């Protein structure tokens, strides 16, 4: 388990060379070593000592709320730079086709993949993309789908679906800002700048929103339907306080749980002849787009219907 | 606009502002805060990060010597600035302008330190078509001041050597061409500028403070051996050589570094401002000028120092 | 083939053949020099150099420290190199097989000194398909070996820093490397290499010898370090610490060179030869078979130090 | 002037961060800021000291033997390297489309100045070099019309043209081999490598070999003819000894003298709106060669005959 969840309230900081989570009921040493990234849950108390720290080994930390909203990300000094792809990354934007080419197909990856969880043919959409050159109108046409999708998410699993006034709501807030965390982290591994993107406007970390529209639909929508139909994320782990709607603390225990062990899941990537983890597929679309961006090879979404 | 951190202490929300206390207690009010920069060890929380989240205030942490280690980015922030950097670049013909700039601050202020006339030198440089042509044309001035530079000091220099100095001269060189780079690179750091774009060196890490760099060289490097070798404050008893590697010794690097910093911290009277910056500060000014340069606001002009006497 | 010239004297024609004079007058056979390399003070005159430009042989030209200065080149000396080693460049494909080779010699030999299992990293490496990805897989092993440096000597690294060197490691390792990048530099100006090209790194000075050297900074500076170390030969009193800057003094660089060139001289069977040959040896012919690969004779393979024992 | 010239028999050395020559007649200090290159033409005594402070000045020393004839060149470490440059000469030889190009650049820069040299129509010739595609047809076609010029020069000179045999041959070869030094030089000063070519295989120098194309008509043939027809150049200027003809010591102080003088002879150049040195142009032309290489600008040969 290289992502690691702070659920408790207490005091995170740099001790010995390794990280120490402590409260007033419990003291615990977590080796950095096998820590890449930390999403954080409840109220947590650190320092500089810290932080130098993480950013040492290249740690980046996610925040979120009571309600369960995340607050920003500390984003540590980049490890690996390169003014080349950089450049080349820009390049990409500010020329009109190689943007609207690399806008499209974030488009295309997120309505393949929205139309693999939900079975909805999405053929008449995919042919208004390829007629368009209109990046705004790309956006209107994914908007379409997506909307779409929604309809039907409330369908199967029964739920009211409209700050999240609703528990889908909720869910599916809560699942978006962790993919697009996730996806934030994996990009600062890699030499990519996080606010260069082609379909968002370059802000916010606009590079994070792009590819997260080609997963989300894998770690939070299929995800949510599976947890509300097989039972294990019910209305008890909802609640509502001055009219705010909200995954509370059993439910958000269940719900990360969920979406770590699917980030585990290995599954096997005929490229590489092997199984490899869904994180690992987020780590493989960015080098496909590093690729694509250094004119080496085009990229292709990633159509995740045809791993299954 | 701009919150700068400088002591240590602990740092949080009180009400509905920000508080920092060490000995001292002080409130800081949100309203006026766009970003906070740390530059000392600080104690925080989830509940400070959260406030300040929810006002779009980025929290910038730097440690004490001024090592970037991080920046807490909020959620929804209150990169143009970086399409606007590269946009120069890939642009041949505003990449070379900018090139050519910086090599003009770097000639006249070199016209300034050395006192060799820069007339003819700043001419061809307007002539060039290309950056190596320009460069070209940068190097030839150069020579005209490690010459002057032996005459000066009578020490030996002959030729450039960095990999490693051959001689004293090269080793204070390649010295102070560090302390400039790194003050530079400190400055772009508390702007918005990515030090990876730059004009003059091939961005292929961090380019930017090397262009910007050139023009500030002189006055920090060159100028001031002079002066120390001129008035014996750095002399052949401090350096040690290893077969054909010569180093600053212990004894002096104390006396660059604490020349260097120093200057940094002269004032001198600056006319637009009508008052006196130090020349640290003359850094930052002259990235205002590259940012509203690469706004389309304000064309460009590399820093006369010699302006400024 | 090659002609050595090692000691300071005079060089001329004396009949037919080569002469060199300083206490010994030796006539060298021209018959059989192919190229001669100067690498000590040499008087010579016009008669020398008309007669080795009649029999087409160079005259390379070196200071007593291994700086090249130039060399004298006949009107016919009896590029296809050049064209090759940038032909490897463009060819993406063959690039990334040349900056695997490199990363994977790299990481055999940290694995025969930090005594941490490469083979799934060595598998991920074949994997990548572009070099970003490449260096992500070399940073990762990377890491494990500067933890474990951290460990095996019991001294801070937190992190590589050169910018300058934070602690004692870095700073060590910084002067190991450069020492290693010029050791291995002055074997490629041996040959007939030019070392811009490279694969690894960005050609955009001496790329190549950054290249070759990813093969030989583990057994070179890793390796002595933590030996010196362990072996108390160096030690936090040869080091020292300015602000943020940390600097290895006079007396540690003496230690560390004088190990370094130890090592570089020590001998070790090479089975292919059937005989020991001297570490500075080793990449000499570890440039022999970048050479033959080049060349579309034999497909080059990293130096696998461990193999050697 | 910068480039220097030593007819006398000698010792060449550094001198207190000078050159000194020196023999039984003279001992003269020559600051050596004003030397940029220096050619030999005189049995000469040096040392690694003096050639290890022309490398640190970049000054390439350039050697002609007893006969006149140019026996190599002693050609200092680089003074600014770039890599990317290096690779864009490379890439634009490996394209045949490219090379191309540029190998026909340089044979119609070499005709073009031999037309204004020897007033000969070239139409026929240019249009062959316009409608081939073989590098080695070029070639071919340059040949034809250097032998035409050539039999030209012979008839407006009225000397006998056939190692030279002939004080005409003495001429022509030891101008050339000056402008392939020179241009060498030139080259020197630049980021490019002398050793790849465009027309002339890559080997020996093939890049002076193949910019000395577009030059020589201006400082051999053209200087020879007026050398010749104003007298200022005549049979005694000229030795045989051993059957071996050769522009000999007087003559060869008129040639160089002459050449020099052409090379600082300055002439309207209209892009810089001012007069630029001959040895300028050379420099010039590299720099149009480099920004072609770079992908900036199409290469276009001097039309010397458009500056006069």
């Amino acid at each position: 388990g290289r992502v690691y969840y702070i659920n408790s309230h207490g005091t995170l900081s740099r001790h010995e060379n390794t990280l120490r989570f402590e409260n007033a009921e419990v003291k615990k040493d977590i080796p950095v070593e096998d820590v890449e990234e930390i999403f954080v849950f409840a109220e947590l108390s650190l320092n500089t000592k810290l932080l130098n720290f993480l950013a040492s080994k290249g740690i980046p930390l996610h925040f979120f709320n009571y309600y369960g909203y995340y607050t920003g990300t500390f984003y540590p000094r980049e490890s690996s730079v390169s003014g080349h792809l950089l450049i080349k990354q820009v390049e990409h934007y500010l020329d009109a086709q190689k943007r609207l080419y690399l806008a499209k197909s974030f488009v295309i990856g997120s309505i393949l993949n929205l139309e693999y969880v939900y079975k909805i043919s999405a053929d008449t959409y995919l042919n208004k993309v390829k007629e368009t050159n209109s990046i705004p109108e790309l956006m209107s046409v994914e908007a379409e789908f997506r909307k779409l999708c929604y309809k039907k998410l409330e369908e199967v699993t029964g739920w009211e679906l409209e700050p999240p006034q609703n528990p889908l709501n909720a869910l599916i807030s809560f699942g978006n800002s962790l993919t697009y965390a996730k996806v934030l982290g994996e990009i600062y591994k890699t030499q990519l700048n996080p606010t260069v993107s082609y379909l968002h406007e370059p802000s916010r970390f606009s590079l994070s929103l792009d590819v997260a529209e080609v997963f989300k639909p894998i770690f939070v929508d299929n995800l949510i339907i599976r947890l509300i139909q097989e039972n294990k994320i019910d209305k008890t782990h909802f609640s509502t306080e001055l009219n705010m709607t909200f995954l509370n603390e059993i439910g958000r225990k269940v719900f990360l749980k969920a979406f770590n062990e699917l980030l585990e899941t290995t599954i096997f990537y005929p490229k590489l002849n092997r199984k490899v983890s869904h994180r690992t597929l987020i780590k493989l679309e960015l080098y496909k787009l590093i690729k694509h961006l250094l004119e080496e090879e085009v990229y292709l979404p990633l159509n995740y219907g045809g791993l299954k």
